[PDB]
């Protein structure tokens, strides 16, 4: 039934040593994650360092990459922004230009302005009015906003293109269950993120896609095929095999985790952060390497 | 001694009622304020909704406000942004366009993504580099991050152009304290904000400054001027009177509480908030009127 | 048509100069206060230093002032704890000593441990099951704890001794509007609290209680009194003579105000905090009794 | 030479379905864990459901547990508490009934009552004052107290008995080799907790203890040996193979995790926590011990 299943990983954005975006970088990392094997691509999340962009390099990204997939895989553009007009006008921006889905964080700024839920549902239910695409729900702890399983069980029911769900707060798995269980038929995509550090225990709750990091899809992406074609004891071997290399870059390299894998493959040129994100610990970095090549992935013998 | 002193009322953001920019409305609230006595005026702060408004309207704002001011009273831009380059280069954009000052949070995004003490010094090192123009140090809740008082004054004696900051975290004053002891004359500006609820423990303190909300900067001046000038009995008498209308702003009305008599005194067009922000509660906004009718300030009687 | 309305300040813990209990002061604080017009008290809150006192020192308190009380004013003794059963105990004994009402935050701790909905209920169901008392809810910033007028209203509804609510989250006058029509009457006390800050808008939007500091109660009853009379002017003139001393309390001297009034008005004998809650800045101090002196509060002027 | 290092696992409180206290269960518990290899135990702490259970509670499993280990390790008793001489006389009661160090959050309460800076310093001296065994500065999450580098490497370089530290905030690591280079010799024990999910990369940061969950100290403890043997390969071995039950602890079944393979394995008889905590989804009970399962763990078959 559902449009859109499987590994949508998040597309890190490249930039080069001075600082600006370096656009060869970024659509070799996307050439790279769709030979990965990922079944679509995420573009503009926090893992792509968004808060630390423009407005019109926001804008160069989603035409760039957009053109450069030239249909490959399926693309959901992140559109979050506190003002619904503005999501709303990037969100069918993104449509314009080829995008399959919108994802959204729900209205919220920094660490005191949040928004009721009643209007939280006017925000998301104006989106959905402007636009022909799937929207997806990102429930992160990053908005320091509380959405609820009844609540977002009742927007997916209430309003047309909320169909999609990134479940990436405590608990996910128990909240998968809720979220399925509530929204019925109008719950058309439910996944889980957080680089898949808890992969196994979402596909027992009934998650069937995964928003990962962009190192190692191939890495992940056979322990939901093998949980799809019931083949539960390779799901866990899988899992177990990678579950060090996913740990880590939940922990400890975090967001540049893509990116240091992508260098050091030459995928990209240079896996800097924009400043002031604190760049790798050369031990973080030197572990990461490490753990990866116990695995041999894909991402380290592109190039 | 010092470039600045007084009080320097935030701007609101004026939509049209469809939410688009409203420059006609923008132009009166500026000479309006400017004609309350203003020392001088700060834009694109959170209480002009600078979070709902996009980069562009950014640069349109900016510019407008800009040329309409006409070097009459010195302008504060807001130019916060996560990324250093981007606030470095919105800090001398403002500078070009003629501001007296910029005012930046330090970077941040949301409720997760914070940066450390030593990348949060580069950041403000680096604008400081890109500009001649001092800088306002913000320390708000609304960043989520802590700025000790000692890491403060660090910035003000060891960064060129940080010499002003805004203290509205809880316990204001004691904080304006503790900053001047450390950093003498090297805290050029120490000034409160948070609509001036706590102007008087503030004072006290040894502020120099308040920015406040841009609805009735006639009716807290005196009090800046009566302590300038040793009078305190004046000053808790004017601080009295006016507490009840700025505890309201405060505690009820909030952002909205400028657009509110601007809009009731035939100022702007439309007091209406960028959704999805909460329009007033029209109790809340009867029981505002209700008290600002008892002090006369020249909002209501400008038009 | 309620059990209990006005003004309900906080009774603060006094303790010596070394931090043991200080009982004797513990007295003549609460005769002092039940002497300023409360028409009742809440004992063992926040600005009780309710965190930094022990299991035992609870019992004692609370033994101790519901005896000097003497049924003269109904007290509210706060029961807050994460565990449903200890709640639950603690409030039936406050029941056996004398308790008019308790008041629980939901249940919580530190700044991690939280309580789904489902079982915020239970543990207020089975709180309501073990006493014959009204329970008082308790919405503050301190739990970080997120209780909707709905799921507030609900309660109100569903589960018998919850009755009372204490609404100091931000926006509270709108909260106590919405909680009012949701809950009809099911609310019996929707009050206030955060040291009568927002009074005024509080009893605009329906609230027929507070739950201020204890330092001037005299200073704060005439605005709800002028209130419920329809004196709406003369409430807003009381509500605006005696705001810079609310406010000062609020932002300024925080949970040490009652205490420093109390003890330059000779009614305690120290108005030190328990380690390690900082003491009050000396200019703070000063400001606070100079703003106080302004209003001649029956604090600085008590001679029992 | 530190006075202690290796594992020493959260013994967690084993009520009955009432909510009682279980001590017959409770004396179980801590000979299994004992039983599993544990170098020592940490007794009250956040696993152990301590903001759950009273001060008399407090006080006797403190006398029942530190009885039934009849010095047969060394026992951790955690004696957090906002109020400094509440801690200090919970720290020199500890301390009396034989407790080879103590373990103490910041002061701190609820979501918004914070202590600055100085007077945490004065409330960590005071507790070091009043009693004669070390003091390990528990910097976690649950206090919303934020503990710099320098500033805990100054306190253990400052105040005599603050030795030992638990580092559980994010990214645990980079901190604990700012803390063990920041603070020299005077650092005793840098250790990592949160069930051991950071383990490995903790350990190449310098961690020598861990303060892991309570039901499963045997499959974590060769991690640490096989480290300080100098065998990384086989520490990554070990640990990848423990892995998902570690992160099923960290993440699904958390606190419950132990008194759910204790109560499966015959150890405990109730694995119910205290209301109004919620009980283990039966999912979530059912993954546990499928993962549980694959690796023989001593808690199912003691």
């Amino acid at each position: 039934t559902p449009r859109h299943r499987g590994i949508f990983p998040v597309v890190p954005t490249t930039f080069a040593d001075t600082g600006e975006l370096d656009l060869a970088s970024q659509k070799r990392a996307v050439d790279f994650m769709i030979d990965a094997g990922s079944d679509g691509l995420c573009i503009l999340a926090n893992f792509s360092e968004q808060f630390a962009i423009t407005d019109d390099e926001r804008d160069v990204l989603t035409r760039t990459i957009l053109e450069h997939v030239a249909g490959r895989v399926p693309v959901i553009v992140t559109t979050s922004h506190y003002s619904t007009q503005v999501c709303a006008a990037r969100s069918l921006r993104a449509q314009q230009l080829g995008a399959a889905m919108v994802m959204a964080m729900p209205p919220y700024h920094g660490a005191t302005f949040r928004v009721p839920e009643a209007q939280i549902f006017e925000f998301y239910a104006r989106v959905s009015d402007a636009i022909a695409i799937p929207i997806m729900v990102q429930d992160a702890p990053a908005s320091g906003t509380a959405l609820s399983a009844p609540f977002l069980a009742r927007m997916a029911r209430e309003i047309e293109q909320v169909a999609y769900f990134k479940i990436e707060t405590p608990g996910a798995a128990n909240k998968l269950r809720e979220l399925i269980r509530l929204g019925g038929d109008a719950i058309e995509g439910p996944w889980d993120g957080e680089e898949a550090i808890t992969l196994l225990a979402d596909l027992h709750a009934g998650a069937t896609g995964a928003m990962t990091g962009g190192g190692f899809p191939d890495g992940i992406r056979p322990i939901l095929e093998a949980w799809r074609e019931g083949r539960h004891d390779d799901a866990y071997a899988r899992y177990q095999a990678w579950l060090p290399l996913i740990n880590h870059e939940n922990r400890q390299s975090g967001i540049l985790t893509a990116k240091a894998l992508m260098r050091e493959g030459g995928v990209i040129a240079s896996e800097r952060p924009r400043h002031p994100m604190p760049e790798l610990h050369p031990d973080t970095r030197a572990e990461l390497l490490a753990i990866a090549r116990r695995l041999d992935p894909l991402v380290l013998r592109w190039a």
